[PDB]
DNA sequence: CCGACGTCGCATCAGC
DNA sequence: GCTGATGCGA
DNA sequence: GTCGG
């Protein structure tokens, strides 16, 4: 929490350029240099020392210059009080509600938590499945509550088939106290790069967790990623428990590296060491790694048998899951 | 200065 | 229906 | 908005 305060003003002009201006790459110019500033050791005491660190450039250190001599950003104080701006930043707070659809609602004088519950026929099922859990998706996860939805998980998985092998990644896996959601990165031999020798793989294990009502919604489904809501049962006399968000990944058991090191994040990070591998002539996705031959195209994948193998064609240190928090 | 910005899955829609 | 683009999100 | 070339 040393430099919370810029870093706050960053991520709310980050959630600006992408919810309003839409303009995503300004917002990823804003995310990467709150990241920077984040982890960065001091208390920073002027917009030139910030500006020796990469992502923040003039315009960012001239609004730390203003923050810090007044304690707030003028710019930022402009976009608050504006009616459109500020209906659009609520609307986007809705799962499935984006930049766009936003902007839209406006248009039609759609722009309340009530103008919402009134026109559920004009939201499709994302949308509609997201404004049903506003408040709870607006909740934290306790670790301990990861620990017993990941205990579920593993368990019902296991009673499918004893082959599959269930990894809870995201922000979970990175050691933290808390986390927005969970992530649940899945394989079974029968589905290799190679070939797929059983359907209905991720399907069957979606069953599962709704037969025993822990998956209790679905915001999409195709046939390697589910995208849905889950719960954990509560006891006699006990409140419920909030509704949590729930994504489950199908990844060919023979590329479980690179699906892990995607899956575990974080998305700064990623984005940030997929970045590197560029420069190093190398590109990362999910599922391999391949070289970048003069002309563009990427070459054949190369041969991994560790996430440290990952680091390695890039050369970077390896960093264990705890240190990937960006 | 200025091109390019990480990479991809699923839902939706346009055009044929 | 197929293919490709776009929106949204992981 | 930033920056490597
Ligand atoms: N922009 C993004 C979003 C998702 N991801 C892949 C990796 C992110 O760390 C990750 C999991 O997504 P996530 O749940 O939205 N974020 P994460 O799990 O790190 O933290 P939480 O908000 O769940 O606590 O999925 C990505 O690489 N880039
Ligand atoms: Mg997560
Ligand atoms: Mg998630
Ligand atoms: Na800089
Ligand atoms: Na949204």
């Amino acid at each position: 929490t040393l430099n919370g305060g810029i870093t706050d003003m960053l991520t709310e002009l980050a959630n600006f350029e992408k919810n309003v201006s839409q303009a995503i790459h300004k917002y990823n110019a804003y995310r990467k240099a709150a990241s920077v500033i984040a982890k960065y050791p001091h208390k920073i005491k002027s917009g030139a020392e910030a500006k020796k660190l990469p992502g923040v450039g003039t315009k960012i250190a001239e609004k730390i210059d203003e923050f810090l001599a007044t304690g707030k950003l003028r710019k930022l104080e402009k976009i608050r009080q504006d009616d459109t701006s500020s209906s659009i930043n609520f609307l986007t707070r809705v799962s499935g509600i984006g930049p766009s659809a936003a902007r839209k609602f406006v248009d039609e004088g759609i722009k309340t938590l009530e103008d919402l519950r009134k026109n559920e026929d004009k939201l499709n099922h994302h949308q509609r499945i997201g404004l049903k859990y506003f408040g709870d998706f607006e909740k934290r996860i306790p670790r301990e509550e990861m620990l017993q939805m990941q205990d579920i998980v593993l368990n019902e998985v296991k009673k499918v088939d004893s082959e599959y092998i269930a990894t809870v990644c995201g922000s979970f896996r990175r050691g933290a106290e808390s986390s927005g959601d969970m992530d649940v990165l899945l394989t079974h031999p029968s589905f290799t790069s190679e070939s797929t020798k059983q359907p209905k793989l991720l399907h069957q294990v979606v069953e599962q967790l709704q037969k025993v009502h822990f998956i209790t919604d679905t915001l999409s489904k195709g046939e390697t990623k589910f995208m849905g809501v889950c719960q954990l049962p509560s006891k006699n006399d006990e409140k419920e428990y909030p509704h949590r968000r729930i994504d489950i990944r199908l990844i060919p058991k023979d590329q479980y590296y690179c699906g892990v090191l995607y899956f575990t994040g974080s998305d700064i990070f990623n984005k940030n060491m997929r970045a590197h591998a560029l420069e190093k002539g190398f590109t990362i996705n999910e599922y391999t790694i391949r070289p970048l031959g003069v002309t563009g195209v990427a070459g054949e994948p190369l041969p991994v048998d560790s996430e440290k193998d990952i680091f390695d064609y890039i050369q970077w240190k390896y960093r264990e899951p705890k240190d990937r928090s960006e």
